[PDB]
């Protein structure tokens, strides 16, 4: 297998469950911008990540030093907020 | 000043217009409940309050003082969430 869509569909049916019991709602093509975004800057934390704020962090971190190399347009406009309701959520 | 309903479709319309632009979506019921919640705990906002980090971290303070009083249980599960966004857009 060498689909380009690999996980998404299971990351995105999560994303949704977790947002949506705190009111929160994501278009499908946005909640699969992000799941492209997080495996491109985070390959490791589905392999080898939890849904746990160690691991998150990082994946904060890492995100963060993307933006700062790459400039905050080359990032979808939901990462950050999806990322600090997962933070939330994980607290 | 606050009163009922007064002021809640202003209100709702000017939340979703400011989530909706991060890709984050709420139900019209979530957002008047929220409303709700707001204009109870801080109702010197509307009145007094500025759009900005400064009088929303003392509606924060206000929320949190609620649910130390009443309980996590008392306020809505979408509050927190809804809060924490709107930080976000004014930083
Ligand atoms: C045209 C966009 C305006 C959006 C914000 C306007 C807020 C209206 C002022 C609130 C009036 C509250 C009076 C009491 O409290
Ligand atoms: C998903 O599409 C999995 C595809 C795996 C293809 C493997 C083919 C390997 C061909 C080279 C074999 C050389 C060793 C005999």
């Amino acid at each position: 297998g060498v689909s380009g869509s690999k996980g998404q569909k299971l990351f995105v049916s999560v994303l949704q469950r977790l947002l949506s019991e705190r009111g929160l709602h994501v278009k499908e093509s946005s909640a699969i911008e992000f799941y492209q975004f997080l495996i491109k800057v985070s390959p490791w934390f589905p392999e080898e990540g939890g849904l746990n704020l160690q691991d998150w962090k990082r994946v904060g971190r890492e995100m963060k030093r993307y933006a700062a190399e790459h400039g905050t347009d080359s990032i979808p406009k939901q990462a950050a907020p999806i990322w600090l309701q997962l933070r939330e959520i994980l607290t």
